[PDB]
């Protein structure tokens, strides 16, 4: 029914680029990855 699983805390180390919600600082970083152009990119993704 709802978009994904937000229940409510303190999301302030989201992604600033995209907008991704994590628990944890390590977990933002760790995405963050994606946006530095390193990984092998694959999908069509904004
Ligand atoms: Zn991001």
């Amino acid at each position: 029914g709802s978009s994904g699983s937000s229940g409510t805390g303190e999301k302030p180390y989201k992604c600033n680029e995209c907008g991704k919600a994590f628990s944890q600082t390590s977990k933002l970083a760790r995405h963050q990855r994606i946006h530095t152009g390193e990984k092998p990119s694959g999908p069509s993704s904004g």
